[PDB]
């Protein structure tokens, strides 16, 4: 996240880091005790059998007792299509269910079809670069951030911060778009390099795959 702020710790206990050999590489958001949902590029090169599932972090750069980490059991997709970054939604099934408590909670999603239009006001997320050089953020940033529709395909939410430059960045992917409480978006490119100030940010509407959701979360 480039521009953002240090979210408060354990502000959005849905929110989960995708990591390899402990090192982060996508967002994710916990859907149920044993399930998140991240993006499918985030995954569809990776060594599935190596990724760790943090649950409860905050400052990644800690030891913190807060977290919970699962492998994953089993990925369900939903038609992705990695040229035109299509339907960028993945499932991950976790080898156990996480223990709910404060720091640890499962999001709530929104209806199947509902669709944003221009000027909604969400908070996007991650653990992602901070901008040009300056690396992985240690702890979870946040930032606000406004739908559109201009520059924006049907087939994503895109959001743009106004008057200045920011916006998500590498490693936020697969990072939720929070708006009124539900999750909107799953973080999936960026256009002109991050934070450009033109391009909007690009996410996999997750409305638009709410029942396929359901039917795997049972
Ligand atoms: C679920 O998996 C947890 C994490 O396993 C660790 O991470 C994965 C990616 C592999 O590297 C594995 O060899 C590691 O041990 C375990 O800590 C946890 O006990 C498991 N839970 C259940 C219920 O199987």
């Amino acid at each position: 996240i480039v521009g953002g702020r240090r979210a408060r710790p354990h502000a959005w206990p849905f929110m989960v880091s995708l990591q390899l050999r402990g090192g982060h590489f996508c967002g994710a958001t916990l859907i149920a005790p044993n399930f998140v949902m991240s993006a499918a590029h985030c995954v569809a090169n990776v060594n599935v059998r190596a990724v760790r599932v943090v649950l409860g972090a905050h400052n990644l750069s800690r030891r913190e007792p807060t977290r919970q980490v699962f492998a994953v059991q089993r990925i369900f997709e939903n038609g992705y299509d990695p040229v035109n970054l299509l339907n960028d939604i993945v499932i991950l099934q976790l080898n156990g269910s996480a223990t709910i408590n404060a720091n640890v909670q499962v999001a709530q999603l929104p209806a199947q079809g509902r669709r944003l239009g221009n000027g909604v006001q969400c908070l996007a997320m991650g653990w992602g670069l901070l901008g040009r050089n300056r690396g992985i953020a240690s702890v979870l940033q946040e930032l606000n951030v406004t739908v559109v529709t201009s520059l924006c395909r049907r087939s994503n939410v895109c959001t743009l911060v106004r008057g200045r430059q920011a916006g998500v960045c590498f490693g936020d992917s697969g990072s939720p778009l929070v708006c009124n409480g539900l999750i909107h978006g799953i973080a999936s490119f960026v256009r002109g390099g991050c934070a450009s100030g033109l391009y909007p940010d690009a996410f996999a509407p997750v409305a638009q795959f709410v029942n396929w959701i359901d039917s795997i979360i049972q």
